[PDB]
């Protein structure tokens, strides 16, 4: 038997696999801020792609720099090869970018750099997270939310509201999709228990029912659309690592028992979700708002959680002892991780788009304290012609986008938008999502990496 | 945005991938017959992954030969890393397999070779497998005694030994019943979306354990004395089982043959009641009282199935809104599972009358021993010495063979409960594409095996 040459991808070869992947023509950047109705199309910003180091994994501290945000729209694509996707419209006229996105060649590419993608997305979380006894004391140990302060106290409260709905439309829309994932194959009565909570989001298979199907009258009734993924270029870095890490507990079954104790974690917790989110989007909105996706868990035992604990997790550990306890714990801890990055992400993306005025005028002071050399900020000098549109991403330090010559529409949120004339600019702040479009024939403008604009102050 | 390098994978490194995956130790050969518990160990015989031109795609003559047999075993394995098995007797002790199978690089070395291996284990179909509109779909639908497998179980020289044979082969699909078709409700598509969840939650006897159907075929196993473990009866799995099987998970996986799967299942629910109603009386007549037949008789009844809602719900639905053009591919999903039938019935026969004539055969190994002393046949001869328990596990040949043993004793295995027990100047005729393997029962075997290719040249 010949010897067995372990799988490894890196330096330069994991880079030029990235790139072919991510190459494919349905990733390359779009030349509207949406996408119409087609789902297999997907910004991925392949021309960053051979310049980012994915072998140094980054900690907590660096997971909204860009590499990351890259990282977090190459593996949604990846894992969503498994999910089944149509346009509304239908695949008449579509049928090309279907087959390029559903291909053996876009699955094996996007499977091969699977492994780097999923160690530089979560290996933070090494550092950031055993009998039967203390687990049943763990898990006993189980007000305004950060996103209710961001959405409330906004400028533009309804604005904020929108841009933190189409966060879930990968997650709500494709509802159970990344749970399925645990119901395939051969195993114990755990399985029918787990099939049972999947049954409950599909509505039991009545499509008016389905969870998707309110979700989507959700968005509808507040002026947004429920193709997928219309929002991509609005998606936050931390929304599709949430998203990501279903997917990621899913697809790889060693880390089944992580996925029970993220499932008994989020039943619990469900109702209070779905409550918090009823009662804040009809602040906003009003009679508005359909809240039925969120109404259909309102009441107090409208969930799994109970049945989670005593028909999944209680049976597995007496099938498979207790090594497998730390595994269902540290579910339940990397779960509330991404839940506070995503609390935090969110909040600081809500106060960019609120300060855009302000940090229009703050150009000035920063360009003058550039001026008196308070800062040795490199420059680039771009020229680009009308429609070039910069699709959105994010810098690592701040940055000074200054305009020469032309007319710049700076999109820093999904509603959230500048005019930047000449002799005008805005200033960037780190890891916050935001792009760029071209709206006179030719555009001149700078951009100085000041690393933290306050210094030029 | 630099140029797009196609994905590509042939010659030399393909096979180097192939050998890569394959190489992993939970797929190393058996020191036993069965796997005893553990879910996580498939014999792909790796030791001859490196010997087979996986570039040249074989025909529909040719897909009983041993590399389309390796091929399938090589894929059965790929796609059930996404499927979840613990052992019965729970995951304590066999955590390294457990962590050896569902691991970053076992999912990714097999999915490198996955389009490989596909375009070598269903190119064939290309050629067996030949613009619609709506209702001439609905004309060709509309178009669609002893069986095969009755006719083998039922004319066999040992009906218990036969019909056993066939119920193992079930077991993948069986056992994990819906898995394949699971596949396809995950995303976010039309109304169709919720028609397919339906008949995926009947046949998990809607999240119900005890009424779940894999419960119920685990009570068929054992009522005849099988056990339902995965993948006890690995090395007894033929070809064209697991390329049955095989298929939908080939269907499931790759969404751009959604359609296919929309057709296969329409055809499968309007044959299911004929099969089960088949099934249900062969095991009855074979086993009489004692085997548990409640898989089956779970559908009976005429009608009961969902293949009207498949055509109206799901079929109908689909081709008004994603337009006439995914009527060929709903045609080719029936079309292609319905050679795959006709396979697995040619494959399955061929089988049994291998098990049931092994004393024949032993005793034809005289004829044909000598045969090849006449200067009669020029056949290739290999002198192989090899010392107590080397299993050989279960593979074929591309040709007749015939093993003479010089001395020592051999259990030849031909099928599950098919063993010939084979001393000094004994032997056996090895017929072409049958599955077969053997351990050494002395503590030294000298034989040798002659490739004479048709036995018959040799009588």
């Amino acid at each position: 038997v010949p010897p067995h040459v372990p799988f490894e991808l890196s330096g330069a070869e994991l880079r030029d696999a990235i790139v072919q992947y991510a190459t494919n023509p349905i990733y390359h950047d779009n030349l509207d801020w949406l996408n119409h109705d087609n789902p297999y199309r997907r910004q991925l910003r392949p021309q960053v792609l051979p310049h980012l180091d994915y072998d140094k994994v980054p900690g907590r501290e660096n997971i909204l720099n860009y590499a990351s945000l890259a990282v977090q729209r190459l593996l949604t694509s990846v894992y969503e090869a498994d999910l089944v996707f149509f346009p509304k419209s239908g695949l008449k006229g579509k049928e090309e970018d279907f087959r390029a996105f559903y291909s053996p060649a876009n699955r094996a590419l996007g499977e091969r750099i699977r492994p780097a993608l999923e160690r530089y997305a979560f290996g933070f979380l090494d550092d950031e997270v055993w009998t039967a006894q203390s687990l049943d004391a763990y898990l006993d140990s189980l007000e305004q939310s950060p996103v209710e302060k961001a959405i409330l106290g906004s400028a533009d409260r309804e604005r904020a509201a929108r841009m933190w709905l189409v966060q879930f439309a990968p997650d709500f829309l494709s509802e159970a999709s990344p749970m399925m994932r645990n119901v395939l194959g051969y195993y114990g009565p755990a399985q029918s228990e787990w099939f049972k909570v999947v049954i409950d989001e599909y509505g039991y298979g009545v499509h008016d029912t389905k969870h998707s199907t309110l979700f989507e009258r959700t968005l509808e009734s507040v002026g947004l659309e429920s193709d997928l993924h219309r929002y991509w270029q609005y998606y936050l870095n931390s929304s599709l690592l949430l998203n990501n890490y279903f997917h990621y507990l899913g697809k790889n079954h060693e880390l089944f028992f992580r996925y029970v104790g993220a499932l008994y974690y989020t039943e619990s917790s469900l109702v209070d979700f779905c409550r918090r989110a009823d009662h804040l989007l009809r602040e906003v909105f009003g009679d508005t708002v359909d809240t039925t996706y969120f109404t259909e868990h309102i009441h107090i035992d409208q969930h799994h959680g109970r049945m989670a604990r005593e028909k999944i997790i209680k049976p597995l550990v007496e099938a498979h002892g207790d090594g497998i306890i730390p595994e269902i714990v540290r579910g339940i801890e990397e779960y509330r991780v991404l839940l506070e990055i995503g609390d935090f992400d969110f909040s600081e993306q809500i106060a960019w788009m609120d300060a855009q005025p302000e940090l229009k005028k703050l150009h000035d002071p920063v360009f003058e304290g550039l001026k008196q050399g308070k800062v040795d900020a490199p420059v680039a000098h771009l020229v680009e012609p009308r429609g070039e549109l910069s699709n959105t991403h994010c810098h690592d330090g701040d940055e000074l986008c200054h305009i020469v010559s032309g007319t710049m529409r700076f999109e820093s949120g999904l509603g959230s938008s500048l005019t930047l004339q000449a002799g005008e600019g805005v200033v960037i702040k780190r890891n916050r999502l935001h792009g760029a479009n071209i709206e006179s024939d030719e555009c001149v403008y700078e951009i100085h990496s000041v690393g933290d604009y306050r210094k030029c102050l």
